[PDB]
This record gives C-alpha cells, structure tokens and sequence, in this order.
C-alpha cells in the first residue's frame, strides 16, 4: 500500500548499521516528507542522502563514556568540588566547552528575567545536563528533561549521571524536536540548535517555537572579516512577523542568548 513503502524503507535504513544510532521517527519523518517529491524508487538513496545532508554528523558513546569515567576517577565546599568535575565533563565537546566561565551566572541571568521555573526542557541537550549543579543552585529543583538525536551519547549521559549520583530529576532520553509530538515546558532551551534546525527542515526553527508550548524559551547563538554568514541577526529578523517577543538579549561569553516568550 501507500503507507508500506515508508515503513519498509524506514526499516531498511534503520537496519543498516550506518544509520541505526538515530531516532527512528526522524527517518520516519524524512521518508514521509520525501515521498511526494521523489518517485517510489530511489527513496532509500534519497533518504540516506537527506540523512547524510542533515543528520549525518550525529550517528559512538563508547569513547565518550570512557572519557567521562576518567574525569570522575582523577579527583579526590563539596558543592564546589562537584562543579569542577561537571565543568571538566562539560569541556569534552566544543558545544558546551566555551560556555564555561559562564555557567556560574548563566542560569542566574536567565532566571532574573523568567523566574525560577518548575521544569526545564533541553532540546539537543548534548552534555548540557551536566550543568545541573548550576541550575539546581540557581533555584531550579524541578524535573530536567534533556533529549538528543544520537543514542550512544544519551546512553553515555545516562550511565555517567548515575555514577555521579545526580538527582533523579535530571532525566535524559532520545528524541527529535521536529518529529516528536509538540511538548510543553516551563522553560525550553534551544542552545545552539535554532540554525541547525533550519538546515534539517527549511523554516522549522520558528515553526517549533510557535507550535511548542512554553512559559519561556531561550534560544542561543555563537558570536565568533565577513567570511561567515551571520546567523544571529537572521534569527532576529525571523521574529518580525511572529507573535514571539524578545524579553531579554543576554551576551554571555562567546554566545548570545534570546529569551523568547509569546505573552
Ligand atoms: N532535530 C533535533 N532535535 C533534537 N536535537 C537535535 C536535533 N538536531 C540536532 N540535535 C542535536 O543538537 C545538538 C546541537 S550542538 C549544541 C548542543 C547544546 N545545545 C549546547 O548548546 O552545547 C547536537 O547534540 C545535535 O545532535
């Protein structure tokens, strides 16, 4: 039938070890999206290209977990000690590395505009869940739900959090903000993810910020003459037509943080 090519192609690429460590609904999404365009044939070659174009850079947690096992073994007021371990963990990836020397006041700065929330949602969280000594101290004692695309990374975060005896409110899982049903949060975090979304699906960043329900959302961008496209102003120009309001524009470290609210 019509719905059988999708389930067959989705399973045919999810079976291949090249594309098995990613969220199946994403493959289910790009196959259903590329179905009307291209003919029934070439679909696998068209989805494996789209996956390579968009999600090809996030396909293992083995090396990461052993990297984190070293950090928690190399160490002998204790609240400050647990930070210096999370900070060394937050330095493994370039994503959360530059945010160091800013995690000390990042959640304080954000909560000055939004208030201490009851729950934080982190889309494409990556290593950001390990910033829990900073937002729990900032007042956020609710449930933290961070999700990402690569399975192996989420497994590495899950096991490392239990080894740290982190609060059981710090939940990690796998998910895609473009294919999972619309969520609801007291504070949605899109740290260095908005521009990534517009590559995977055209004009999807503003769509997610409009479809998702949140009291407040924080969308961040890097800062880094004139040989790289400036995408911060691109986002500032994207919000002219929407009913989304910029409540505050925080510049911390090498990053710009936009606190967006729809009321
Ligand atoms: N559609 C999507 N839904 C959720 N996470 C996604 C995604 N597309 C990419 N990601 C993830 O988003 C992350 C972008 S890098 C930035 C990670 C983190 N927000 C930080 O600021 O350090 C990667 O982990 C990537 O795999």
């Amino acid at each position: 039938t019509n719905d059988n090519y999708i389930e067959e192609v989705t399973a045919k690429v999810l079976t291949s070890g090249k594309y098995s460590t990613l969220y199946p609904p994403t493959v289910r999404r790009v196959t259903e999206r590329l179905f009307d365009r291209y003919p029934p044939k070439q679909l696998e070659k068209e989805v494996r290209k789209k996956l390579h174009q968009a999600y090809g850079a996030y396909i293992d947690g083995k090396r990461l977990e052993k990297k984190i096992e070293k950090i928690i073994h190399e160490i002998p007021t204790r609240t400050e000690w647990e930070k210096e371990i999370c900070l060394k963990i937050l330095n493994l990836h370039t994503s959360t590395n530059e945010r160091t020397v800013a995690y000390d006041e990042l959640y304080q700065k954000i909560f000055e505009v939004t208030g201490v929330p009851t729950s934080i949602t982190d889309a494409g969280c990556a290593l950001n869940p390990f910033s829990f000594p900073f937002f729990t101290e900032a007042g956020m004692l609710g449930q933290y739900i961070g999700f990402d695309l690569d399975k192996g990374m989420i497994e590495a975060i899950e096991h490392s959090l239990r080894t740290l005896n982190a609060p059981e409110g710090i939940v990690v899982k796998q998910g895609d903000i473009l294919s999972d049903p619309s969520g609801e949060s007291d504070l949605l975090l899109m740290f260095k993810l908005y521009t990534l979304l517009d590559r995977q699906e055209e004009a999807s960043g503003l769509k997610i910020l409009q479809e998702w329900k949140y009291k407040n959302a924080v969308i961040s961008f890097p800062i880094k003459v004139g040989m790289e496209e400036n995408y911060t102003v691109k986002f500032e120009n994207d919000l002219v037509g929407s009913d989304l309001r910029i409540m505050q524009k925080l510049k911390l470290g090498n990053e710009m943080y936009f606190i967006v609210s729809r009321l």
